[PDB]
């Protein structure tokens, strides 16, 4: 009868089901309405909790932790504008297919839409950016209601985790009193037995008729793989193996894993962004079959090349039917597991069909472009942005995670990160390509991969400085390389940089913050790199420090276009006279 | 034919209409998609622009500027997660009825829902938190399309500004190239003439039959006014005048303006939160008529008193039919201008009907409670939270604006800000009562009222430190008093403070940040007050500094409940033996 | 340049893609805005068109045609309230997983939300009841825009057809002039070549670890199959074969196909609704494993039995993760093809594990209940509702389709349709269980199965009489048996039938329509059955008539409960003394 007991039984059934369905970490924000749910998550012995007071930074922290661990992560906040702060992470979880279980407390029906304090319409709050929305019942400890609480915990994880993965949103109207009964413990097998809903491991498969068609239309064709941002693990070697058994180049995004899976290989192309610009070379590269994996790669020239390819079989491997194809060039859509596709083609495609002139065409351009790029970077003392990427490529340990901010860092890794023989798990928020939350994302990922590193421009670092409070609070290890060009450097390349009247105020926002002060605020070892060996020293000192390190490299925004154009011409001119 | 010319003509018609409809300030965030709209806002000679790179802080900066100026303010951001960051300010603009014109650029239809970079579903992005949503056409310079662009500029402002005011959301799909033609100037009467849509000044009025009913049922009744957060200006004196001509007390929220309109008066009650707790006094205070103005006041005891009033005429003056009544006690709903109501009752209610024992009952309790509170604060040297409010009440200039953060600052002003004879415009984000964005809000309001002051707890200050970048960038004057109790002090009062096992991790989040470092980051004069005269010195130094000042006062969270209970008992015991 | 040519190129690319993706039939409603789309669908040589002027009846006609053919069906209507009429069919397509491509024309952006005639907000018109919504671009014949039109045609079908199937909604803003250019033909290979997007056949599969778990936990267990409304064809025999190789009864809904797949068998239970009511028998029937297929069966007693089963492994086979489980009893969720599951268990489960007492328990009750039911019906001359179902079971041809209305027809088929050795495809709108649109649904299904028959109560027949205009217009063959009890007979069973004061006005709405007149209106051969051989004659005459026949059987509403209770007691009393 006690409302506190009814409140306890209800939430205990929901949270226990969540944990047993695979949720191991809950990112909680402080509130009064969320009191019963947050207290019960604490009383769980198996669930790990991270408290973050900024609801925006909390969301991207769950985002990155779920990105890196591949497991479901619970967010929990109070009612009011707190839930609204989750919206940027939710939008990026949706586009980037991350399983977040968004729990938001709310006022009960009597305090809804009546002008009550700290109460807003939380119904369908995130719209189409969640896979499912549920407005839970007011707590009841009835038999059917305890089974309904458990039923929803199982449902929520399963939908979040089901291909294509994405965020899920449960709203909890909660009436006062809000203090549950934590003694005796609501869990710990201290009474009733749970009824966990086991979900079985299922995956999509190509039909045997479709397998034979796929194999037939791809035999002996001059083919090309395009692997953009991918996530499904252990697909690096199988892809390389199938590429070698056909004689096909893989144009590989940095976020594919292929530029850093632990070995060197000939099929991976990492300088396509460099040479797909030169028209006099494009004629010898024309394919007959493209097979895209994962998301669209970062490279704009590659996109414009794929766009203008006529008379071609353009396969797109989209498990879960997300229809991510911004050039709208698809000719054959394959709705099945990527693991399965690589495997049934490895065992069915002919090993004999190999035009060696085809792969030799691609690899030649690449090996030459790659070493002209590594040359100009090896013979420079100016710590320009290309050099930073170069030097991080050399200095990073094996088994090291690298989070990359959007804007210019993500593009420079494309140009200046050729393939290395280290396993370097690479992460980037590439759903909406937002500069918000990259600090909090890299922090959550640092829960999973260590050593963790973050390359990030200055504006994005300011945008999410509050994430660093988590590093201070939880004693996390992250090594942030801030490329401080004082503004938005990416805008110097776009055509708005010609007219200087309204520039700088708009694009390229001079900020003039001494990030030394921000590092003392969050108790971070701060280093400023001026030379090449200055940076070497810092990465080195950062390897002994189990904690937050921040390494600033001041660069000039207005020279970046010149160095990039000068280098691309050296690659274009070389490749232009290469037959 | 030129797409650039078509892009220019379209947006010029829309923005010119906005400016002529009353928009004088545009808060812009940097982006590539928003390039044409942001460039054209720059080429406007009359429109003032503020650039803020944090889209969340940009929104609350528009919120407060529109709060304080009472005029429409444009927000403009690029596509992607940038628009999602506006959502907390939008939610608070909706609940607090602020006219924000939210403009969000987007990719054109071909790049929508196809996996294009930095593109998300921006359709009905903010849901029910906007008054109107519009997905604009792709730019066209046709006659009908130029009139449609102008038609929407006029419509958008008018809906935003129409009672009940609130945010409005226009989405702009924009196809590349995105660089408009700014020379010759698209405005400046350099060609065509505009067709501005004049909107006429309209206001709701009570019918003459309803006037006679209102007057009749309220004559000679033992009545009480409840003015919570109000905004409509120049209603302070008329309310006080009508209260005196009936012999009725006004229970006045700090955000009503009545505790600081420039004069002292007997009808305003500012200690209701103190004495509505003592049951032995409530019997002599029972009213027969309540007339509520504006939002629900902050005070919980007052709410619980109004809730338990049976057999009473509970008028609620809600212009624009927003139905803000969390106790659901309304007996008569009045849908008309508050100015009009005060005026037709001033000229129609009988001057003779006055039971002096009624007002003497209320004013006595108040004058005694008020001076016991000012006594305990005048005779203390510990800069506890009550004292800070006391001392700011004494030290604040006339014609000074005071922004107040949520959580504990807003409640302490209720207890420790009796009425003063200065004009002190008081502001607080009281829609969703969020601790996010209070720094950015106070900053935007500082564009309007000077000198501007901000009282704020520590967590809320950390939550929106990025707002201070605006102060650095635009050289604004703000004097922030941070009440740093290291965590959430408001949670020590709630019943979750008894169980210490899971406290502190959840409620009351120890943060341990030296805000000295955050003040150097944003070039802010920093002062730490330990004594009473230390704070006096700082407010004083802050009055010469045209710039950002930050004044920290460390307080103990775990003593706050004791001082508040000790003081409330002194008021209860006194008032208990007072007849 | 010609807008007519641009309009033609755009829509030709979209419709051709639709046809090549599998759409063979378009159900069009007349309008001015839909003129370009409806004219072009006519100029297609392969697409069959059915015009229906009632937009509500048009939708259920597409519903049933897509239900029976298992293929995608296009709906097309004009702007305004016409699209709103699609909403009931859309809601039922969503719940019942039918692939409908809902195309709704609209006014262009300039005529949107401006008070233009016949224009309403068609954005997200059907909300969460569609799988996907798209607001198409204004027509453009650009390269990218022609590929975008085609891209969306392919996407729309694929999402509709992808498990779990459901409706899809494309909105088309169309600017005047609206007359396309049909000569020379936009299709017929009269110019350009198309680029069809082949989608490959994919299906979910259980992992090999999950297969071994499934097989292990189900070996030798006293198990039971529950097959409610199913649709995936050719699963009747495999299910029966797996049931026989385990010694497990199949509780089979009429809409499963199992009561009429062409043969007789012992594993199918068709009288569970009869005997799951008797408590003294339920103890001997307690299972250890339930494996549910398809939707929830109609039977309420079965649902209440499954609800109260404790300590049991409750498998639910839900391909596409729809989570349809109204008792919330699931213990193991299987997200894979039903075909696959029946097949991997046929080849892995042990043939030896068979407790014959288990199946003998179920089959005995069933064979006895079944023949007591067929006895009482064989020895009656009153054409009560049980008898009608009995006599249709005997008189229906092989290879005959039977559409069943909701309310009381669907329940009587459950009680009075034991298994027969004919192939009788059985259909019912069981998503939202609506009595609207059953005439139009059965009509569309009659496009696929012939001879087609429809059993329907009187109110539902009146609810969708307008569907019969399609039968008149297109010369279709349907034989409607109207069980006219003059009102809602289903309400005499519910507890509201005890209080007669407000009955009849509300539940059980006496209508008093002579349906003879409605049959002349739609040129339908009308027969009224009074005796058993009267009905035999009519079904017989109806078999020579290639056309619309309507056969009324007047029944008494207030006797139905008595006959049903009397019969259920004969079954309960018999089964009570049967060991
Ligand atoms: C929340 C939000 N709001 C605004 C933007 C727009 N936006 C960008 C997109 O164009 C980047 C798309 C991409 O990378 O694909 S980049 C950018 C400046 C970033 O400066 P930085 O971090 O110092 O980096 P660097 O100066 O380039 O070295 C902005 C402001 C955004 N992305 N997200
Ligand atoms: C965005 C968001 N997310 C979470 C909360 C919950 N919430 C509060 C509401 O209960 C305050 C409702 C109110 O004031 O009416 S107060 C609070 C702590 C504030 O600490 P402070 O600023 O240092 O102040 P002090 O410690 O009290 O001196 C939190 C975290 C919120 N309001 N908004
Ligand atoms: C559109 C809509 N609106 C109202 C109803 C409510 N409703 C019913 C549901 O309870 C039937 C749920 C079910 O079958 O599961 S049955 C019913 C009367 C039907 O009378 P009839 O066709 O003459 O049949 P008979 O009298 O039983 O022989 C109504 C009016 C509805 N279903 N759909
Ligand atoms: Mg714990
Ligand atoms: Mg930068
Ligand atoms: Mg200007
Ligand atoms: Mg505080
Ligand atoms: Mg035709
Ligand atoms: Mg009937």
């Amino acid at each position: 009868t006690n409302h506190e007991q009814v409140l306890t039984d209800y939430l205990a059934a929901f949270i226990e089901e969540l944990v047993q369905a695979g949720v191991k970490e809950a990112i909680i924000s402080p509130g009064s309405r969320s009191t019963p749910l947050a207290l019960m998550m604490a009383e769980h012995p198996i669930l790990k909790i991270y408290v973050d007071v900024d609801e925006r930074s909390a969301g991207f922290f769950a985002l990155g932790l779920a990105k890196a661990s591949k497991r479901p992560v619970v967010l929990l906040c109070t009612s009011g504008t707190a839930a609204a702060n989750y919206f940027p992470a939710v939008a990026e979880a949706n586009l980037s297919q991350i399983p977040l279980i968004v729990l938001t407390a709310d006022r009960p029906h009597e305090l809804r839409n009546v002008g009550a304090p700290q109460a807003m319409d939380q119904l369908h709050l995130y719209g189409s950016h969640v896979k499912d929305f549920t407005d839970m019942a007011l707590p009841e400890n009835s038999e059917e209601m305890l089974r309904y609480a458990k039923w929803h915990g199982s449902r929520a994880v399963d939908i979040a985790m089901k291909t294509p993965r994405g965020p899920v949103h449960l709203n909890f109207p909660l009436r006062e009193p809000l203090v549950p009964i934590l003694e005796p413990s609501p869990f710990t097998a201290t009474g009733k037995k749970h009824h966990h809903v086991h979900i079985y491991y299922t995956h999509e498969v190509l039909d045997d008729s479709s397998i034979q068609k796929m194999v037939t239309e791809c035999t002996g064709k001059k083919g090309v793989f395009v692997v953009g941002p991918i996530d499904k693990k252990e697909l690096e070697q199988p892809m390389v193996d199938l590429a070698k058994k056909l004689g096909w180049p893989i144009l590989a995004d940095p976020l594919s894993g292929l530029r850093s899976y632990g070995a060197l290989d000939e099929v991976v192309i990492d300088q396509y962004d460099a040479f797909l610009k030169e028209a006099e070379i494009l004629d010898k590269l024309t394919p007959e079959v493209v097979i895209r994996f994962g998301s669209m790669p970062v490279s704009k020239p590659l996109k414009n090349w794929l766009e203008q390819l006529s008379d071609i079989r353009f396969y797109v491997v989209d498990p879960g039917a997300a229809w991510k194809d911004p050039i709208k060039a698809v000719t054959d859509m394959i709705h099945c597991d990527e693991r399965f596709l690589l495997d049934i083609m490895q065992q069915n495609m002919p090993d004999d069909a190999k035009d060696a002139a085809w792969l030799s065409r691609w690899t030649s351009y690449n090996k030459v472009a790659r070493e002209i790029v590594l040359a100009e970077m090896a013979n420079t003392t100016i710590l320009e942005e290309g050099k930073i990427v170069a030097e991080l490529r050399r200095l990073l340990p094996d088994k090291a995670g690298l989070f990359i901010g959007n804007s210019m860092p993500i593009r420079d890794v494309d140009t200046y990160f050729s393939q290395i023989d280290k396993k370097i798990k690479m992460l980037a928020n590439r759903g909406a390509n937002g500069i918000d939350g990259v600090v909090s994302s890299a922090l959550g990922a640092s829960v999973v991969f260590q050593p963790m590193f973050l390359l990030i421009g200055d504006l994005s670092f300011y945008h999410d400085m509050n994430g660093l409070l988590m590093a201070k609070k939880y004693k996390m290890n992250l090594t942030i390389v801030i490329v401080n060009n004082d503004g938005g450097g990416i805008f110097s390349f776009l055509p708005q940089a010609n007219e200087p009247k309204y520039f700088e105020s708009l694009f390229g926002t001079s900020t003039e913050l001494d990030f030394r002060f921000a590092a003392a605020f969050y108790d971070a070892d701060y280093h400023e790199a001026k030379s090449v060996d200055e940076l070497e020293e810092a990465i080195d000192k950062a390897s002994y420090h189990k904690g937050l390190d921040i390494i600033e490299v001041k660069t000039n925004r207005h020279e970046n276009k010149a160095n990039h154009q000068a280098l691309w011409a050296k690659i274009a001119d070389a490749l232009k006279a290469l037959n």
